[PDB]
């Protein structure tokens, strides 16, 4: 079944000020989610390193992305350390929210959007280009779960019905429809080398 | 008794750029050291919400800062997750070696020291500053233990006679003879509040 949650307070003012105010360096959610992506992978592997059995879930450490014209869908996949239902629902909000709060802070006193991701939240950057984020994700010591926001407020967690991925997190971004740009082959490797590019695994372009 | 060890070639090489390669904007080791102390903190706090008996060794969540005239040393206290002998000696060399490798790509081919942190390899920015630096560290699940380098190639590891600090990590830069001014209040103070103060844990400053 599904079931539905409210964000925090401060989570809810951060992503109501993306959404709306209007700024045009919007490229940047995909060094930020691409980023959040290298984490996960350094995750799984320094795990790996006392208990080679992490990586039964999966040997592949690589980070794909993958647009999608029709469904109009840019994806984000890395085989990470994945994400359990605590973290989707208590767990990363818990960490998130002095991040949040302090970035607030900076939004209203100067700096710009750009520095998201040096407060540990750029995952929400997503909502600068996307109307709705699907995000699927396994790991190791739990099921496969389905969170669904399209903000305003609340989010969706479901245990995931349909094609297993072993380990890893799948960002689904339902792009919003002045933000096709994303979904063209050389706007994505245009960020890809311009921004993220230092770390660190294999980051594959799948061509349509 | 004390174990000694190689560094990997490429820490090996990284150390002796840092070490010799002039260069005057030194004062960044003192923020990716600070950010190391944030990342590890927000580690164990991570840790500890789903399991509260982590912070048994320790409530607090804070970051000290603490120079010495007299002994000449600079030390960076966290109260984070620490690390235990397979991370000093096998573990975060293993996950160093990557991030290492290309920060020498884009030294050797543009790029400045100031960026060392966006490859994973901060801490080793403790050698633009330190003749010596000294890791006193613990966590929850083995010994206290002492790291040292004075760089050269090599390193030390002991199981730390001395007196207990329950949990977290202590960064004893012993300072370069022409490197005190990282030892007064406001040189300090004027770093601390310039570079890192987004995150985003009670940074104290010892005053002498
Ligand atoms: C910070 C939480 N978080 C955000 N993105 C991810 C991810 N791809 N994999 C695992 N965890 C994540
Ligand atoms: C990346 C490894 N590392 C570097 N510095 C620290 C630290 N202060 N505490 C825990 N781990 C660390």
């Amino acid at each position: 079944h599904v079931e539905t949650f409210a964000f925090q307070a401060e989570i809810a003012q951060l992503m109501s000020l993306i959404i709306n105010t209007f700024y045009s360096n919007k490229e940047i959610f995909l060094r930020e989610l691409i980023s959040n992506s290298s984490d996960a992978l350094d995750k799984i592997r320094y795990e790996s390193l006392t208990d080679p059995s992490k990586l039964d879930s999966g040997k592949e450490l690589h980070i794909n992305l993958i647009p999608n014209k029709q469904d109009r869908t840019l994806t984000i996949v890395d085989t990470g350390i994945g994400m359990t239902k605590a973290d989707l629902i208590n767990n990363l909000g818990t960490i998130a929210k002095s991040g949040t709060k302090a970035f607030m802070e900076a939004l209203q006193a100067g700096a710009d959007i750009s520095m998201i991701g040096q407060f540990g939240v750029g995952f929400y950057s997503a909502y600068l280009v996307a109307e709705k984020v699907t995000v699927i994700t396994k790991h190791n010591d739990d099921e496969q779960y389905a969170w669904e926001s399209s903000a305003g407020g609340s989010f969706t967690v479901r245990t995931d019905t349909g094609e297993p991925m072993g380990r890893g997190t799948k960002v689904i971004l339902h792009l919003k429809e002045d933000q096709t740009e994303y979904l063209e082959e050389r706007r994505i490797k245009e960020i890809v080398k311009k921004h993220s590019q230092f770390q660190g695994y294999p980051i594959t372009l799948f061509v349509e």
